[PDB]
């Protein structure tokens, strides 16, 4: 079979919870944030994991729903972490960049890492994403570029500078497994080392640099797991 099962059954099951303002929290089981630095927005998260997002006149906007740590413990300590996604995308405009795929954070060192399957701007990001480009690899049965970046901007910390680790996916996938402990090795290869892990989530990112982006995004399926 070409794809996983959930590709074909998902859709939102469960207690849901709207925010409308930046908000860390959980639904069951799971973690979700809302987080943007401007603009009319909100989130929809599942008890499921699934989750739903709307922006409107943002700069940057963040939705994200999964795994919420206590950065004690390195992802090796943890065990072996995967997500399970489904992408639905929607209307939206003067989307200037995005990500899509799985994000979190470490501390000790501070970095923001992304794994980007897709993207809900019109193109996908470029070599812009960061300022080392380590090249074309194979994680994950598939073909990604790996980009390591230092960036100035809020953070988990407050606002700082850390490095930020990306892999971007040559081909856009909108449902499927990502083996994230997987890019975490190839990174590793890199130089790219892990901390403290906060958090592991399926995350929708949009945002624009000059001007506000508009849209939504659904994510009818969405669950991050410690396992195989
Ligand atoms: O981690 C996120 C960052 O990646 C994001 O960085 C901005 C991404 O957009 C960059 O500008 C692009 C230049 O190329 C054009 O064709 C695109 O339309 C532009 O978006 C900008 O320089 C980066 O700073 O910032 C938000 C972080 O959460
Ligand atoms: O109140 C602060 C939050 O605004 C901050 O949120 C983080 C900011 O950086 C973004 O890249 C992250 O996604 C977001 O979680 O967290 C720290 C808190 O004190």
């Amino acid at each position: 079979a070409e794809f996983q099962s959930f590709c074909s059954s998902a859709s939102h099951s469960g207690q849901s919870v709207k925010v409308t303002g930046n908000k860390v929290g959980t639904i069951g089981g799971v973690g979700y944030e809302l987080w943007a630095d401007s603009g009319n927005n909100s989130a929809t998260f599942y008890s499921d994991g699934s989750f739903s997002c709307t922006f409107q006149n943002a700069g940057d906007y963040l939705c994200r729903s999964g795994l919420s740590f206590d950065s004690t413990k390195t992802p090796s300590q943890i065990g072996r972490m995967k997500a399970d996604f489904k992408l639905v995308k929607q209307n939206s405009s003067n989307v200037g960049y995005s990500y899509v795929g799985v994000y979190g954070w470490t501390r000790s060192p501070l970095v923001a890492y992304y794994i980007v399957d897709n993207w809900l701007s019109p193109f996908p990001p470029g070599d812009w994403v960061g300022n080392k480009k380590h090249g074309s690899f194979t994680i994950d049965g598939a073909q990604y570029t790996v980009y390591e970046n230092t960036r100035t901007g809020p953070s988990i910390d407050g606002d700082t500078t850390f490095n930020q680790y990306f892999s971007i996916r040559q081909q856009a996938r909108d449902c499927g497994t990502i083996d994230i402990s997987a890019h975490f090795d190839q990174w590793e290869k890199l130089g790219m080392t892990m901390g403290k892990l906060h958090e592991a989530k399926v995350l929708g990112e949009a945002g624009n640099v000059n001007g506000g982006a508009s849209g939504t995004a659904d994510f009818p399926y969405a669950k991050v797991y410690i396992g195989d």
